[PDB]
């Protein structure tokens, strides 16, 4: 197995991984092709790309490809006291049965339409925000809401958003060496858990204190407390609650913070699809018909506008697996132990696939191009196969229901060079670098 150049030796690809991810893997498939590797100190790599490859991947059970001890930097952010024993297809199956059936849909834009003005209440007729501050602090709100229920969103404040950030900046790639090496994001991270279980423990020790009267308002932690053990004894304590809260969004707040803020910097790069967008929005709204309703249906070019900031700006750069037995791809011969990757950034600009790929093309989505369907291996944001992303549909609807309420109310432009938008790839969490100002202005 043949390795991409560059390696620095004895910590072979870690150091570039750790500051151009995508720079690094764009090369091994420049200089290997469908099935390269590259190493992160001893640990081997095997990165694959283009469509043969990727459908192997994604139609790989987890007992071949297991996900397991992909993602060491999660397990002191989920805690090492869990039961996350599930089947990361069992976890997909529990939230999913309990925030994204669809009968929940309409419930959910409507929740998120909610945050967004109590978000921008105080905006007034013009001013500046930073889209990762904005974005970042959205998200946690509309996730905690949709996901945990409105009563726990409402018994928190800044200091759950900040923490939690401090958990996705603990994210360094250095977990794949040590996810307790002695630095200070790590430090900074341990912390940062023990802070959030302390505002749970806070919030649990009032509901049982006071059970609620209600019952109309019951949210999940209610359910959670509830829960016995065969002893009889509560089965949850604060800290396995916490993080099992920590887990239902950590998927979800980044990558829709992420994407709401590029789905905002390509509308405004490109002034046309902007308009486009408005129109769009303008006519539709002008059914009388609220966001819940719109939200849940098409927006055609708002979602051509989505697919293709997905398709430039996925916000999981790289997804990864362990081999869990001998494999082969295209000759090239994967090992038990190896680590084994696909990734949305690199395939999803295969330029034989999606000519011209760094040019910004929501027309590549219409017929007769769908490039997206004609493209399943290749154009993959949110993965594929059995992997496919559970929250998709929630978080399409998310974006849809937050750009009908911004886009309605204010307009948006550039308070910086539009080359200073651009994300900080040093964590495995991806999020846009700062500043990021952005100038709104009140619609009239
Ligand atoms: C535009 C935003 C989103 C993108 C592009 C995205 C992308 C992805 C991708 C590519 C994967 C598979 C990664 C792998 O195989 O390791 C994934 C997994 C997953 N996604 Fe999303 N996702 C998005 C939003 C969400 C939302 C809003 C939710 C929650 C409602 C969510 C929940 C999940 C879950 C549960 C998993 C598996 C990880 C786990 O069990 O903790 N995603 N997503
Ligand atoms: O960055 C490393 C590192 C560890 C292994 C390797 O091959 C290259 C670099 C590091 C960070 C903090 C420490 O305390 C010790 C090593
Ligand atoms: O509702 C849940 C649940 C909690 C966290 C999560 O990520 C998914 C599902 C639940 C209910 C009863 C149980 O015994 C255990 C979990
Ligand atoms: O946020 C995650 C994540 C990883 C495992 C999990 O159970 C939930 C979320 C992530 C970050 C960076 C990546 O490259 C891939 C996934
Ligand atoms: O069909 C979509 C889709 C993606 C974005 C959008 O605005 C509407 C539909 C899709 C494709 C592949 C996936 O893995 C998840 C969703």
């Amino acid at each position: 197995l043949p390795r991409v150049s560059g390696g620095h030796d004895e910590h072979g690809h870690l150091e570039e991984f750790r500051t151009d991810p995508i720079g690094l893997m764009q090369r091994v498939r420049d200089e290997l092709g469908d099935v390269g590797t590259f190493q992160l100190a001893g640990k081997q790599v095997v990165l694959l790309s283009g469509s043969h490859a990727n459908e192997f991947f994604f139609r790989a059970g987890d007992d071949d490809l297991d996900q397991a001890k992909a993602y060491p930097f999660m397990t002191p952010i989920f805690g090492e006291g869990v039961v996350f024993d599930a089947s990361p297809e069992r976890r997909k199956e529990m939230l999913h049965n309990a925030a994204l059936r669809g009968e929940q849909m309409k419930g959910h834009a409507a929740t998120i339409e909610d945050q967004v003005r109590r978000m921008i209440a105080d905006w007034g007729e013009a001013g500046e925000i930073d889209l990762l501050d904005f974005f970042a602090e959205l998200t946690i709100y509309t996730s905690s809401a949709c996901l945990i229920g409105k009563k726990f969103r409402d018994q928190l404040d800044g200091r759950f958003a900040k923490l939690y950030h401090e958990l996705e900046r603990g994210t360094d790639p250095l977990a794949y060496v040590d996810p307790y090496l002695p630095i200070e994001s790590f430090r900074r991270r341990d912390e940062a858990r023990n802070g959030l279980v302390a505002l749970v423990a806070d919030i649990m020790n009032g509901r049982i204190a006071n059970p609620p009267t209600d019952k109309s308002d019951r949210d999940m932690l209610d359910v959670l407390i509830a829960v016995k053990a065969e002893t009889g004894t509560p089965r949850f304590s604060a800290d396995e609650i916490t993080g099992m809260f920590i887990s239902m969004m950590f998927a979800g707040h980044h990558t829709s913070s992420g994407t709401a803020s590029w789905t905002l910097i390509e509308l405004m790069r490109h002034r046309d699809a902007y308009a486009a967008v408005i129109d769009e929005l303008d006519e539709l709204y002008g059914d009388g018909r609220s966001v819940s309703f719109h939200a849940l249906r098409q927006i055609p070019q708002l979602e051509n506008v989505l697919k293709e900031t997905l398709r430039l700006h996925p916000p999981l750069i790289i997804l990864m697996r362990v081999a869990k037995g001998e494999f082969e791809v295209q000759g090239h011969r994967i090992h038990e132990g190896d680590l084994v990757a696909a990734s949305p950034a690199i395939s999803n600009r295969i330029p034989e696939d999606f000519p011209d790929p760094h040019d910004f093309v929501p027309a590549r989505y219409e017929q007769p191009r769908q490039e997206d369907l004609l493209n399943r291996w290749t154009w993959i944001p949110f993965g594929a196969g059995r992997h496919r992303c559970v929250g998709a549909a929630f978080a399409i609807m998310q974006i849809k229901a937050i750009f009908s309420v911004l886009l309605r109310e204010y307009e948006f432009e550039m308070a910086q060079p539009p080359e200073s938008y651009r994300n900080d790839h040093s964590k495995m969490v991806v999020q846009l670098a700062q500043p990021a100002a952005v100038r709104y202005r009140r619609r009239t």
